[PDB]
C-alpha cells in the first residue's frame, strides 16, 4: 500500500498541482488517456509515443512512463475498460469503452465524398 | 410532419440512454414520441428493424435483473 498509493506516488505533490478549479482541470490518473482519445481522429486508435506527445503537456513522467503506463493498460484490460485493433505498421493503437460503432463486422472499408458531380447533377431535373 | 430516418431512431436512443444493462424496450418507445409514426405497428416493426440490425450485427442483448429489455447498440 505504501510504494502503491502513499511513498511512492508521493510525487504527485511535488509534480502534481494541476487538478483546481477555474478549469483547466488536468485529469487524475485513472482517467488520461481517456480525454486524449476521446479527442481523436485516426482509424486504428491512439499509438505509446502519440500517448507521450498528448500527456506531455504537464504531467509528471517519472518511472510511470516506463512501468505504468502499460500496467494500467493492462489492468483496464482485466476490467473490461478499454479495447485497442490488431495490426502491423500502424504503430499502434488504442481505444477506450465508447459506444458509437458496431461491436462486430466481417471487414470493410469506409469512405468519403467530394461534392464535384453535385453542381453538374442541380441541372438534370431542370432538364428534363 | 416530418418524418426522420427509422434507421437511425434507436442508434440514437442508445446513444442517448446512458445506462448501464442497457435500453429497455419501452425506454425506445418512450424515447420516440416526436413528431413520427403513430406506433399502432411498433410492435412488430421494431421487432423487424432489430431483426435486421442484428443480422447486420450493430445490436446487443443480455439477460439480468432489472427493465424489461436490455438491448444495447
Amino acid at each position: 500500500m505504501t510504494e502503491s498509493l502513499v511513498l511512492s506516488p508521493a510525487p504527485a505533490k511535488p509534480k502534481r498541482v494541476k487538478a483546481s478549479r477555474r478549469s483547466a482541470s488536468h485529469p487524475t490518473y485513472s482517467e488520461m488517456i481517456a480525454a486524449a482519445i476521446r479527442a481523436e481522429k485516426s482509424r486504428g486508435g491512439s499509438s505509446r509515443q502519440s500517448i507521450q506527445k498528448y500527456i506531455k503537456s504537464h504531467y509528471k513522467v517519472g518511472h510511470n512512463a516506463d512501468l505504468q503506463i502499460k500496467l494500467s493498460i493492462r489492468r483496464l484490460l482485466a476490467a473490461g475498460v478499454l479495447k485497442q485493433t490488431k495490426g502491423v505498421g500502424a504503430s499502434g493503437s488504442f481505444r477506450l469503452a465508447k459506444s458509437d460503432k458496431a461491436k462486430r463486422s466481417p471487414g470493410k472499408k469506409k469512405k468519403a465524398v467530394r461534392r464535384s458531380t453535385s453542381p453538374k447533377k442541380a441541372a438534370r431535373p431542370r432538364k428534363a
